[PDB]
């Protein structure tokens, strides 16, 4: 499936980002896994709220190798909503081991036993929040909420404003994809434009019971999402 490739995970976040201008698009040259993510969005933050006052040091030090520092300053200027797609595999118990599947999967193809989640963390709301269009395939919806409600105390001091902890929401309150499927980075990608369109939706109210009208709907989301992204510069960061 197309939305599946880390590759196009990122063109997803780049047309988000000229669409809604307040998105940082995803770095796909540093992968997360449940290993690095939480580590990885806190540095994003803190380079974030370096760049609030004025300091760009730590920025060249964390810029993408395919974007330039300056404008990576600019998109972090004005995000105020930070996606990150975490992609994980049952059967690595290493980090060399989660990257070593995850290049073979992105290479030929074949998803395997591969998965993507989705956290959002909101500045504007001072929310973090997690969808699994399986709920629980990474870990228990409440052992994912209390690693994330530690981030959020994180996040609180590290983003002022007054050191509180950001809200945690768990988006997936329900199961959306159904188990023969391989469509988690499609459902990824339709959850973060609903968030962008209103990010107080409820996924329930969204997607249909039926288990055709919810095929069909993610469908006529990837065929438009798929031609939107068509005509691009390939995997070349926005400008502000």
């Amino acid at each position: 499936g197309a939305l599946e490739d880390n590759e196009h995970l990122f063109q997803f976040s780049c047309l988000m980002q000229n669409k809604h201008r307040r998105v940082l698009p995803i770095d796909i040259c540093n992968p997360l896994t449940k290993f690095n993510f939480l580590e990885c969005i806190c540095n994003c933050l803190m380079t974030k709220q370096s760049v609030n006052v004025n300091e760009t040091d730590m920025c060249e030090l964390f810029c993408p190798p395919t974007c330039t520092p300056e404008n990576y300053r600019r998109l972090l200027c004005t995000s105020s909503v930070f996606p990150f797609v975490m992609w994980h595999d049952p059967s690595a118990d290493t980090q060399e081991a989660m990257l070593t599947k995850m290049d073979q999967t992105m290479s030929s193809g074949r998803v395997g036993n591969s998965h993507w989640v989705l956290v959002i963390v909101d500045i504007e709301y001072r929310c973090v929040t997690f969808f699994d269009s399986l709920c629980d395939y990474v870990a228990s919806p409440q052992q994912m909420r209390e690693q994330l409600e530690g981030l959020a105390v994180s996040l609180g001091a590290i983003y002022p404003k007054l050191l509180s902890p950001f809200q945690v929401r768990i988006g997936s309150t329900v199961k959306v994809q159904s188990p023969g499927e391989f469509t988690c980075g499609a459902w990824c990608c339709q959850f973060l434009a609903w968030y962008l369109e209103n990010p107080d939706f409820d996924l329930e109210e969204k997607v249909p019971t039926n288990p055709s009208e919810r095929r069909a709907l993610l469908a006529d989301f990837i065929s438009t999402t798929e031609q939107a992204m068509s005509r691009y510069s390939s995997l070349s960061w926005p400008t502000t």
